[PDB]
C-alpha cells in the first residue's frame, strides 16, 4: 500500500531517551520510515524551545493533504543545519525512536509509505 494508518505516541521532550534516528539526512530519513514500520517511532509536537533539545538531523511529519477515518495524511522532511529535504505543508511534529516512553496522546496519520 501507498499510504499506511499508524497511531503515533505524541512523547514529551524531556522523556526522549533516544534524541534522533542518526547523522545524515539519508539515514535518519531511512530510520524514521523502518520505525514507522516496526510501530517504534514517537512524535514529539513542535514548540519553542523543543528542537534544540533533539539531535540534527531532525525528522518531520509534514501535512500532505487538507483526512480519511481521522488519519491526517502526512509524509517525510528531514532538516540539517537549516536546509530541508522534501517539500510539504504544516508541520505536525518531530520524529524520534520510541523506547518505552509513556505519552501524553496519540496523533493518527495516514503515512506516504
Amino acid at each position: 500500500k501507498t499510504h499506511v494508518q499508524l497511531s503515533l505516541p505524541v512523547l514529551q521532550v524531556r522523556d526522549v531517551l533516544v534524541r534522533g534516528f542518526g547523522d545524515s539526512v539519508e539515514e535518519v530519513l531511512s530510520e524514521a520510515r523502518q520505525h514507522l514500520k516496526d510501530g517504534t517511532c514517537g512524535l514529539v509536537e513542535v514548540e519553542k524551545g523543543v528542537l534544540p533539545q533533539l539531535e540534527q538531523p531532525y525528522v518531520f511529519i509534514k501535512r500532505s493533504d487538507a483526512a480519511p477515518h481521522g488519519h491526517v495524511m502526512v509524509e517525510l522532511v528531514a532538516e540539517l543545519e537549516g536546509i530541508q529535504y522534501g517539500r510539504s505543508g504544516e508541520t505536525l511534529g518531530v520524529l524520534v525512536p520510541h523506547v518505552g516512553e509513556i505519552p501524553v496522546a496519540y496523533r493518527k496519520v495516514l503515512l506516504r509509505k
